[PDB]
């Protein structure tokens, strides 16, 4: 089974918000978010081994943000390479999940001296054959310079990943941290969507376990 | 008096240590330190907004490093703009504190969609004249391309970057600020007594009256 | 006399157009400019030591582009330490000469291993008391978080300059270079309005020299 | 057969020189470059759309430097994607080719309003398993930390950072790319052969058969 830590966003029942889940859908931590509608949003996730606390914010206009943390040390769950991504699933609704733009940095600092390791990549525009993007389920990319994540026109499940390999951690390193920024769009003619979006780190070959459509988020094999 | 927030590494007598200072010389907290004579060590002090928490880390090569944290929120200690720099000051011990490196990242970040601000610096190499540099005290720059922070006595020296730099705002989604300097501690007696320190503080600063020795400088 | 380096883009006669000027206002190299009225421009100007060329390039949407290059050695025109910044003349016209994100980047590669000196800073917004910019004429901070580098509301003269002073060159250094780009906005209800935006590099202590209007460009005393 | 780009230092016969090579092992452009043994030099090579240059600077701490550029739109010389990588290749003398540390910046700058693309990649350390640089050849990674591209005979080897990157787009309004990396080439000989290069190619590129010497292993 896949090693997944995400980040995400999803007004699916199942009894709106965000939430940090290590290795299993059932959030270790979640806050209320008032998901707008038609307007773009932009997410912030940050982490660093001094700390190790995985932290994100979520922000629409007019001070609408929400925030969440959780206290972890990824080095005990992630793998020492993994790569990184985006995932998003739809439910019956006529919804899209568009990202505009994706960042992430992320660096490794040794007990040397001037000795540091880093990766860092930006995407504000994404081409119809992005090469660098690992493209899974109905993600598809270079539509209006856009990575739309599910099948715009029920149900979608869409996952990219960044095509190299993160040394997201290493025993030989003082610090490591990173950071990612996505701004996505969540636009529907309907007024409450069932939807999700995160940003995930797996083990490499990491896939769409079979099965894992709504809240799943096309990360996690059923609700275990 | 002058708004300080300071990680600061001295062996001022008990143990050697690394302590983090809100507006007082009386660390809000500490760890133990092993400094090292001779031997060139690397701090890192980062933080953000979001968790609200500083942290620093002191490391040396093939050695254990210290570190320590302090939830502080930023935004109720120091005025929006400030400026950053490192302080040193010695005991009466034959000691430098010469420093081989320095780099600073600040990055405020709006709800509006791509709106970051930033500034980033990094010395390597300091030259005799370094103009973007307010040298205060026995501060110096240029010998080997290093900045002495001490005269090479009861030493007191300190280093601004000129620019004053917007360490937060309310309008800031996420402000975080990272900061790496290097340093090297040299001194032919057994038990220096020695202080070193990066800080942020009121543009306007200045090493405060008869702030030697364990005062480090910043507190008067 | 301060010693002045610009790439300017300015539409007064004096017999539009971009150019780039080496301590005179009769530019080294010129290229035509089609000027956007009330559109968003882009400028990016670079320049490394192993090339030793001045360039830049303007762009607005539609492939409306100019582009402008100039061999040169800097290190022989300028003091080792300098200052940067904008600045902006308008005729008597009713316009505008907004900047909305500035960004630079300056690199020293020293001969040694690994020792790089840097300075690099963005503005995307820029804030009521901008303490990190020096004003001059003028050029206010905050309208709408945007850098308005002449008043608006005949003939008017600002500059803007970053607060610290950049080591752009040194004797020791393998390679030096500096970026620098900026978004700027000209609107006018008029339609052939008189006006001058540029990008300077100048002496530390550089100020306005008496009588630099128009296409002066609030960087030179006359058109010498 | 492999579309090539490289900018190489070789000491094969006749005088030990740098050069840029496009498409081909004859070098559109070569400079003197005076190779010391056992000595760290470092390579710098940049380029940028706007002045279709290709440059680069090879030198050693307290020596001269080595600089040669040539004109060049890469635009019509290499495909859309490509990946970057650094190559090795020994005569027959007893000599090794170790990378230090190696950096890539390439970014692609449209016409809209902050629509930047970037890729930025640095190494300081090398593990011995690292996943995003594609070995081929002889070269081996994690002796201490560093990155050997040649067996340490006729030795050669490449390495490729994994993922490919955008070099150039219709598009854009500028594209550039940096690259910096910094070399130890050891040899307990007098005048020994020796080659090492930056490259960039097509996506599936691979050492051309028998490609050694003076091939670089990036001609076939």
């Amino acid at each position: 089974a896949d090693t997944i830590v995400a980040v995400e966003l999803d007004t699916y029942p199942n009894t709106p918000h965000i939430g940090i889940d290590i290795k299993s859908v059932r959030s270790k931590k979640t806050a209320k978010w008032n998901m707008q509608n038609g307007k773009v949003g932009t997410a912030h996730i940050i982490y660093n081994s001094v700390d190790k606390r995985l932290s994100a914010v979520v922000s629409y206009p007019n001070a609408d943000s929400a925030t969440v943390s959780y206290d972890v040390d990824l080095d005990n769950v992630l793998p020492e390479w993994v790569r990184v991504g985006l995932s998003a699933s739809t439910g019956l609704y006529k919804e899209t999940n568009t990202i505009l733009s994706w960042s992430f940095t992320s660096k490794l600092k040794s007990n040397s001296t001037h000795e540091t390791n880093a990766l860092h990549f930006m995407f504000n525009q994404f081409s119809k054959d992005q090469k660098d993007l690992i493209l899974q389920g109905d993600a598809t990319t270079g539509t209006d310079g856009n990575l739309e994540l599910t099948r715009v026109s029920g149900s979608s499940v869409g996952r990219a990943l960044f095509y190299a390999p993160v040394h997201i951690w290493e025993s030989s390193a003082v610090v490591a941290s990173f950071e990612a920024t996505f701004t996505f769009l969540i636009k529907s003619p309907d007024s409450h969507p069932a939807d999700g979006i995160a940003f995930f780190i797996s083990n490499i070959d990491s896939s769409i376990p079979s099965g894992s459509t709504g809240r799943l988020l096309g990360l996690f094999p059923d609700a275990n």
